[PDB]
């Protein structure tokens, strides 16, 4: 017959009673602020349609960061400026200041608040198991957040997450992805970075919701207590589900595409195998075995799940066992 319909178990309806002027992205009026009050200092980094710039706002001396964004798509520019605003002093999600525009080159700027980013590889080895906990707990406030206000980040990655360690301050950034979660909507499944990358998205299943974030984050857990950078590691995207059903096991993954009625693309069947379901205690090393404990492994095996809706919510996460140690 088709596809079996699917909706969030959390937060169904809440862009459903709201008025078209919060989800309604495409009739919203954006404002240009003054690009002169800026003065670009360095170039932070190089996206796929974007180049972010840390600058100072001469009119207070404070530094800022200003992502000036290639206008590939119109809507797209739209959609991330809305959600934006909408999320503008939730906790842990990146403030946008302002909106600016380049005469000349015709060239679209978001600015944010400045974030001191810590150096990733030197975090990596004097980082403990409490470090872990409060960082992740840290992600889940900006989730929870988002997700109750009708929004999926859809791009959930350690690129993604800003960390100020001397001050413990972390932002949920780039917003360029994220969109307005509609009970019954079929989403495009190019989204997210492959390693991150959920197997809705993989096996083209459309009607997901926020537990694609869910399955991001618990990604993300197993690469930082295992230790291992990326924990899936696929190298296209069928690859990548095979990654996963060597973890998953592939018994649950035909248990998951049976009760949505999934047709599995063709491309899969001469590379899925059989595999059984691994325990997660395999992964422990030597060299990660100070960051993993049974809360830990048991938190890890409610998030990384084939079936969305099984996968915990960002609230159910926070009142884990793992977060008892943390405030
Ligand atoms: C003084 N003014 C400096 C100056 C000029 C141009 C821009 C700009 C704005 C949007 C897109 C690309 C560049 C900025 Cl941020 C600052
Ligand atoms: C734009 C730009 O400069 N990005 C830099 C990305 C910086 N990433 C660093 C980092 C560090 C720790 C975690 C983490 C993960 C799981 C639990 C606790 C902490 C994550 Cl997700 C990311
Ligand atoms: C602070 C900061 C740095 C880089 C970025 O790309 C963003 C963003 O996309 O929101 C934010």
């Amino acid at each position: 017959s088709g596809p079996v319909p699917s909706r969030a178990r959390v937060y169904t309806d809440v862009n459903t009673h709201r008025p078209s002027e919060y989800w309604d992205y495409e009739s919203h009026v954006v404002e240009w602020g003054n690009q002169d009050d800026y003065q670009l200092v360095r170039k932070l980094g190089r996206g796929k349609y974007s180049e972010v710039f840390e600058a100072i706002n001469i009119t207070n001396n404070e530094k800022v960061v200003v992502k000036i964004l290639k206008p590939v798509k119109k809507k797209k520019i739209k959609r991330e400026i809305k959600i934006l605003e909408n999320l503008r002093g939730g906790p842990n999600i990146i403030t946008l200041a302002d909106i600016v525009k380049d005469p000349v080159s015709r060239t679209p700027a978001l600015v944010f608040e400045h974030v001191n980013n810590t150096d990733f590889k030197q975090l990596y080895q004097t980082l403990t198991d409490y470090d872990i906990r409060f960082y992740m707990y840290e992600i889940l406030k900006a989730l929870d957040y988002c997700h109750s206000m009708g929004i999926m980040h859809r791009d959930v990655k350690p690129h993604n997450v800003m960390i100020d360690h001397e001050h413990r301050k972390l932002r949920l950034i780039d917003w360029g992805l994220a969109e307005f979660y509609h009970p019954g909507q079929e989403y495009n499944v190019r989204v997210a970075s492959r390693y991150f990358k959920g197997p809705e998205l993989l096996v083209d299943y459309q009607m997901y919701d926020y537990s694609l974030d869910m399955w991001s984050l618990g990604c993300m857990l197993a690469s930082m207590i295992f230790r291992k950078e990326p924990f899936f590691h696929g190298h296209d995207n069928y690859d990548q589900l095979v990654r996963i059903a060597k973890v998953l096991g592939t018994e649950d993954l035909y248990d998951y595409i049976d009760k949505y009625n999934i047709e599995l693309d063709p491309r899969f069947n001469d590379i899925l195998g059989r595999h059984s379901r691994k325990r997660w205690e395999r992964f422990v090393h030597s060299e990660n075995q100070h960051l993993v404990s049974p809360e830990a492994l048991d938190f890890l095996d409610k998030l990384l799940r084939y079936d969305h809706q099984s996968r915990l919510t960002a609230r159910e996460a926070m009142e884990h066992p793992y977060f008892y140690t943390v405030v």
